């Protein structure tokens, strides 16, 4: 049998498979699609996702296949500028296609020793008090201690548990397409900016290889929710919302996505977990579905690997739902506000003009970017320092950065004075003694995902918060 079986070869399951392999966990990735989909969904990581890869040393391969972008207009298309005093060392946006993002995460999980069986489709599942039984379409049963559901928005695992999926349905659908056009490239650059003053969800971005990525609003709601949109439909929407069809060339692939904002009610149902789109779906327009799914698995990874090793605290796995469900609600809630600001009605247009006056303030622009990039996410840990909950930025230490010592996914203890020590938790927590100037506190205790659970200078105060997140001593 296996220790953990994840259901989904997407960027969420691959990120969870790598986090579990850092602790020697026999994992198994079940993916329905044999060949990975060539549909370029997302187009890059945000600041927090960039920091997540840096904590594992995966940032080099991402930066080799992409390029950094520091512009304005990521919040509801409000074309501004990038903030100045952004509390993060990776204050930029890496532009990598999701196909490359899934490719690097799959190669890293395979390099760490993860069974990725492509072509296996989960049909049914059931669980006892000792493990979970998985029934595949081919008829092969698989026993596992814990199973996590990363099988996308139409999650089969979620339906096999009764976990409700409440939220608002799809009301405003949009058309996306990677293509070229008979119109000049320089001519479209001057046309999009003029129409964007009213219809904000009309865009066009180049890919360098001669093709572009044009997103055009659609009319009505499609009843199939999976039917291939015709090319004549694409030009009819381009001529109605932009005044010119551009005469498109060869289209690589077309799609039509909705704006249904739904979120799972339970993230854990006793040995079965949900992550990524399996636990929350929201519109791609103002979306963090790739950033959220990565950070969801980045939160569950070290926690689930702590249970199979036997040192996890009592209700550690219960905190996955208690910490990643509110993050999905506020994200999903922000996506609705961003589409609302993109509405063409005279009401929402007046609110967008008010927001445009407020984003001129740097603190307002910084607050929105810190919330969108998810670098301001703060969990509930307890009472104490002002750092309790938030992650720790890449602090420049005396010898190298800070994220260069967290590759093994172990507990970190930044000790600037050296008088603090770990007694009995050496098997889970390291002891980095490096003086930093960006840190105004004597010592910080970091969870494997970077979030702070203790900050101070007392040894006895350290002895209080150590077993709360790392179990008892040896
Ligand atoms: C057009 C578009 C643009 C987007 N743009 C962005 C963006 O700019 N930024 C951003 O952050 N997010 C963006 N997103 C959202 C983000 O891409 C998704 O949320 C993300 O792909 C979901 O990650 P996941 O691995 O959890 O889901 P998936 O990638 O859907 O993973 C599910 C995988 O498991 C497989 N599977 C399904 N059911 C089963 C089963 N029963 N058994 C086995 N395997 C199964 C599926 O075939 C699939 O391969 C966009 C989404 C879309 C559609
Ligand atoms: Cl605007
Ligand atoms: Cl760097
Ligand atoms: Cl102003």
């Amino acid at each position: 049998m296996f220790d953990v079986i994840v259901v989904g070869g997407g960027p969420t399951g691959l990120m969870l498979a790598g986090e579990l392999r850092l602790h020697g966990v026999r994992v198994l990735v079940l993916e329905k699609e044999t060949e990975p989909t060539r549909q370029s969904r997302a187009q890059g990581l945000h600041v927090r996702s960039i920091e997540v890869m840096a904590q594992r040393g995966l940032l080099e391969r991402f930066l080799e296949r992409g390029h950094t972008v520091a512009v304005g207009g990521f919040f509801a298309g409000l074309a501004t500028s990038w903030p100045e005093r952004l509390d993060t060392a990776h204050s930029y946006v890496l532009a990598v296609p999701q196909v490359i993002t899934e490719q690097l995460l799959a190669e890293h999980a395979t390099a760490l020793g993860a069974e990725i069986r492509r072509g296996r489709a989960l049909v049914g599942l059931r669980q006892d008090e000792d493990g979970v039984t998985v029934d595949l379409a081919d008829g092969e049963q698989l026993r596992a201690r814990y199973v996590v559901g990363c099988d996308g928005g139409r999650s089969t695992v979620r339906k096999l548990l009764g976990v409700a999926f409440p939220g608002e349905p799809s009301r405003v659908e949009t058309l996306l397409g990677e293509m070229e056009m008979t119109a000049s490239q320089e001519e479209l650059t001057s046309v999009m900016t003029e129409v964007r003053k009213t219809q904000q969800r009309f865009g066009a971005m180049p890919l360098g290889d001669g093709v572009f990525r044009v997103v055009v609003p659609a009319e009505g709601v499609a009843e199939d929710r999976t039917a291939s949109p015709t090319l004549d439909e694409f030009k009819q929407q381009l001529r109605a919302h932009a005044g010119t069809d551009f005469g498109v060339h060869s289209p690589r692939w077309l799609s039509r996505f909705g704006d249904a904002t739904r979120q799972a009610e339970r993230y854990r149902v006793d040995r079965v977990f949900l992550a990524g789109d399996a636990a929350h779906i929201h519109p791609p327009t103002g979306g963090q579905g790739l950033n959220l799914g990565i950070q969801d698995a980045f939160n569950l990874g070290w926690k689930l690997a702590a249970e199979v090793d036997g040192w996890a605290p009592e209700g550690l796995l219960d905190t996955y739902h208690a910490e990643r469900h509110p993050v999905a609600t506020e994200v999903l809630d922000n996506t609705r506000a961003q589409i609302q600001l993109m509405s063409t009605e005279p009401g929402p247009q007046a609110v967008r003009r008010l927001m445009a006056e407020l984003v001129e303030f740097e603190n307002v622009n910084r607050y929105l970017i810190e919330k969108i990039t998810a670098i301001s996410v703060r969990y509930d840990v307890g009472e104490g320092h002002e750092l309790l909950g938030r992650r720790m930025r890449d602090l420049a230490l005396k010898h190298g950065r800070l994220y260069e010592r967290m590759h093994e996914g172990r507990g970190l203890l930044l000790d600037q004075t050296g008088r603090l020590s770990v007694a009995g938790w050496e098997d889970r927590v390291d002891h980095v003694v490096e003086v930093s100037e960006e840190l105004d506190v004597p010592a910080v205790l970091l969870r494997p995902d970077g979030h702070v659970v203790w900050a101070g200078e007392d040894q006895q105060e350290l002895l209080t918060r150590m077993p709360a997140w790392f179990g008892a001593a040896t």
